[PDB]
């Protein structure tokens, strides 16, 4: 009798997905979820995580290889690898050369949740929904303040947003950048920001508590859908404004030290499998990057261009680079005071 371990985002599987797997195989799951790069990162890089599969996003894969931490796998215990789509497995191997170490799982943006009838109440009809504007202008921000704002608590993503916003590179590798024009923007949001969270946020979208989330696009969609179906008469949109914004693929990896690599390996092909994988996004509304599966996926999620984007906004999107120690103590350092920023001084 054989137990695989699993870790993965939050509100990132359909609901009955492992149930299924566990009826056709026998294999007992243990899965655990997680809503930040950081944690995971953190695990892999302090000792065993006691885990048979973990998802990284595709530059945490790629800045962890070198120290070992994921085993390659094995093609041959893989038959359905063929059902990825292969030119989406060529930019994947950006980093993941010749894709020895990870599978593709899902691919997405990072953009703005909002709730359209609270932000056009307060910030009227024009309100700038198509812009970084809506959520980055300090004069917007102070308006929605009461209705309520939350930023990802992911200093990565929310750095090369700001960057971007105010026309730097967004993976800038000059330190004035993250102390100086960052930081400032950020301490001038920060009195209207809420709360910093990678996942509260999805229900205080749905339920209208929220009415502005820096957010992961199925995330917001689910928000959307949530109160589609609770009937609560909340409407959720998402938005990947038009000066750009951050574009990541989710993979599964394998740590160097699972304990369980065969059933691992089985979980693997069952998440291969076109009907599967199409039946997870048609419940988390994200792309796969299973190309078998495309035709399998509900007409709702592929018809919606906040989650398969057309060319003229997928040239807008950036990805993230691993930076160099020094610019990671500023970026980290700079965070660290962003979110503390509320607190009195006696200096
Ligand atoms: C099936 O995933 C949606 C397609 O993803 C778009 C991104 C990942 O690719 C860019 C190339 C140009 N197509
Ligand atoms: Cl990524
Ligand atoms: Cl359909």
């Amino acid at each position: 009798q054989k137990t695989l371990h699993i870790y993965n985002w939050t509100d990132y599987i359909a609901p009955d997905t492992v149930a299924n797997f566990e009826k056709e195989t026998g294999i007992k799951v243990v899965y655990d979820v997680f809503d930040s790069n950081e944690v995971l990162e953190g695990k892999l890089m302090a000792g065993s995580t006691g885990f048979d599969l973990v998802v990284p996003s595709a530059s945490y894969l790629e800045r962890q290889l070198t120290a070992g931490v994921f085993q390659p796998l094995d093609k041959s215990k893989l038959p359905e690898w063929k059902n990825l789509d292969p030119e989406l497995l060529k930019l994947v191997a950006k980093h993941d050369p010749d894709n020895k170490f990870a599978m593709p799982y899902m691919w997405a943006t990072t953009g703005i949740g909002y709730n359209v009838d609270k932000v056009k109440a307060v910030l009227g009809e024009n309100a700038p929904v198509d812009s970084w504007d809506l959520i980055l202008k300090p004069e917007n921000l102070e308006k929605l303040k009461s209705c309520g704002v939350s930023f990802l608590d992911d200093p990565e993503e929310v750095f090369a947003t700001v960057l971007n916003y105010l026309g730097k590179d967004p993976n800038s590798t000059k330190a004035d950048d993250y102390t100086g024009p960052a930081t400032d923007l950020l301490l001038k949001l920060r009195p209207n920001i809420r709360y910093f969270h990678s996942s509260q946020y999805i229900n205080d979208l749905a339920n209208g508590d929220i009415c502005v989330a820096i957010g992961w696009a199925g995330d917001v969609w689910q928000a959307s859908n949530r109160a589609k179906e609770a009937k609560n008469g909340v409407n959720v949109s998402f938005s990947i404004p038009k000066e750009g914004a951050m574009a990541w693929f989710d993979v599964f990896a394998m740590p160097a030290d699972a304990k369980n690599k065969d059933e691992a390996y089985q979980f693997l092909n069952y998440l291969l499998r076109p009907d599967v994988v199409a039946h997870i996004s048609d419940h988390v509304f994200y792309a796969n990057a299973n190309k078998a599966a495309t035709p399998l996926v509900s007409a709702e999620v592929r018809e919606n261009p906040g989650i398969y984007p057309p060319a003229d906004v997928r040239a807008k999107l950036f990805t993230q680079k691993v930076q160099d120690p020094k610019i990671d103590r500023v970026r980290t350092r700079a965070w660290t005071k962003v979110k503390s920023g509320k607190l009195e001084h006696h200096h």
